[PDB]
């Protein structure tokens, strides 16, 4: 007998006592190890509503991750609230580590298991484990990256469709890489390969499932209508540097169109903190080839608004609000209290 709670929970890790690898030294001291003995428990014939959208987990991921870039993701410049701040930013070691977060006695995690499970409302194929499985922490903008994948079909996740100011999270079925590389030896010009065949193939998938969900409608893509270049950019970090790309390419609908997509990216030095406002400003880049090849496992959405009295509906890449990042991973988890 159980009912729904919030906790305070922590963290399970396989960090590594001994790397200097930002999330391995900060999961060595913030985490406990794993369970090294997991075992989930069925409740048969257990329905049990989920939301993603509405979710403490989320939020308890997400001060994590700040704690985690803000004890490791030193920039030498903060502009935080107009009170500069000039302090220490070495280079550091950087890769997202798998992180697990359990329940404290009292309290389980219930898992949705339903293949097609969107996110939202009944779940029937619900177990209980302790912890969650490892999550990879990584920041991004427009697409999702070295995520899970939907198990069945693309699923796309929204807290109410039909409300054009809340985010779509599209759940790849299958991973589109993306290889990005600054070369060796302007330092801050990289690019990211991405295999034009596979994108437009996933891409008209998307469309089609977004066709489902609206009414058969002409679906249309377009780049993001304004705002900062960390969402009108696919922004990422590789390697501690935060690269900004270049997505038009890709948000076109035009599909003598199907080779190497190369996206122009900058390795930008003055960052728009996810973390909350504020200006950072990191040193220029390492040197060596840079190079991040990473899955598309995930889109961020945001559908046009005032297109009732049209027959299409257009799509930008979003993003900008991580909680949607750890969302996008954390969706099918929520705790419960041991009534
Ligand atoms: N109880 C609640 N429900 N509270 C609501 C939470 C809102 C949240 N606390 C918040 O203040 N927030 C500050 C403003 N925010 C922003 O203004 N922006 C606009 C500028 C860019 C930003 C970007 O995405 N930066 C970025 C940087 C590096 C990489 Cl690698 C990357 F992928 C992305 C996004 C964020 C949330
Ligand atoms: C429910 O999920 C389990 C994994 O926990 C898996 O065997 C299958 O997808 C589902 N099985 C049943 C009996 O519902
Ligand atoms: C998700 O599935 C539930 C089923 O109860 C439905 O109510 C909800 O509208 C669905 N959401 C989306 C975005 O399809
Ligand atoms: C990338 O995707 C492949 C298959 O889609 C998967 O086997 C691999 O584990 C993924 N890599 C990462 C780093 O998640
Ligand atoms: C992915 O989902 C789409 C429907 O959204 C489906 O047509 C396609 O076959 C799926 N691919 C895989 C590998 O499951
Ligand atoms: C979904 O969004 C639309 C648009 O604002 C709104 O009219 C509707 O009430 C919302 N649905 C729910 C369940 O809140
Ligand atoms: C990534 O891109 C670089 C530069 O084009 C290339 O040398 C490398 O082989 C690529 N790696 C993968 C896995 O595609
Ligand atoms: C691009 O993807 C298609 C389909 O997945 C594949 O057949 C082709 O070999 C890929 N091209 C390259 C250059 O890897
Ligand atoms: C991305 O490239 C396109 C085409 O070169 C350009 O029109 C657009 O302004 C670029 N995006 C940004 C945010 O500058
Ligand atoms: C995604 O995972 C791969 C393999 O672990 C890694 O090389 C790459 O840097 C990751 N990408 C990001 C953006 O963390």
């Amino acid at each position: 007998v159980w009912k729904d709670a919030d906790t305070t929970l922590f963290c399970a890790s396989d960090a590594k006592a001994y790397e200097t690898e930002v999330h391995n030294v900060w999961a060595t001291h913030a985490c406990v190890p794993t369970d090294p003995n997991p075992q989930e428990i069925h409740l048969e014939n257990v329905t049990e509503n989920f939301n993603m959208w509405k979710n403490n987990m989320v939020e308890q991921m997400h001060e994590d991750i700040i704690s985690l870039w803000d004890q490791s993701l030193q920039p030498c410049v903060k502009l935080t609230g107009g009170s500069v701040i000039k302090q220490a930013c070495p280079k550091i070691s950087f890769d997202p580590i798998p992180i697990h977060y359990c329940t404290p006695a009292g309290y389980v995690i219930l898992k949705c298991n339903d293949k097609n499970f969107n996110g939202t409302g009944p779940c029937k194929n619900v177990s209980s484990v302790q912890c969650t499985h490892g999550i990879k922490p990584v920041v991004s903008t427009q697409l999702l990256l070295n995520g899970s994948l939907a198990e069945e079909e693309i699923i796309i996740r929204s807290e109410n469709l039909t409300n054009n100011a809340k985010t779509i999270i599209v759940h790849l079925n299958k991973s589109v890489e993306i290889n990005c590389t600054r070369p060796s030896n302007d330092i801050r010009k990289a690019y990211c390969e991405i295999n034009g065949t596979k994108w437009n193939k996933v891409l008209k998938q998307v469309t089609e499932k977004l066709k489902e969900h609206f009414n058969n409608k002409t679906i249309i893509f377009q780049p993001p209508s304004g705002g900062d270049l960390e969402i009108t950019m696919h922004s990422f970090n590789c390697r501690g540097e935060f690269f900004y790309c270049n997505t038009t390419q890709l948000f076109n609908n035009t599909c003598g169109c199907n080779g190497t997509i190369t996206l122009p990216c900058k390795i930008k030095q003055i960052i728009n903190m996810w973390q909350g406002t504020g200006q950072a400003m990191y040193a220029p880049p390492i040197d060596g080839k840079i190079n991040c090849v990473s899955n598309i496992t995930g889109i961020l959405l945001t559908r046009d608004g005032g297109a009732n009295n049209t027959s299409n509906e257009t799509f930008r890449p979003g993003g900008g609000d991580m909680r949607d990042n750890w969302r996008s991973e954390l969706y099918k988890y929520k705790v419960v209290q041991i009534e």
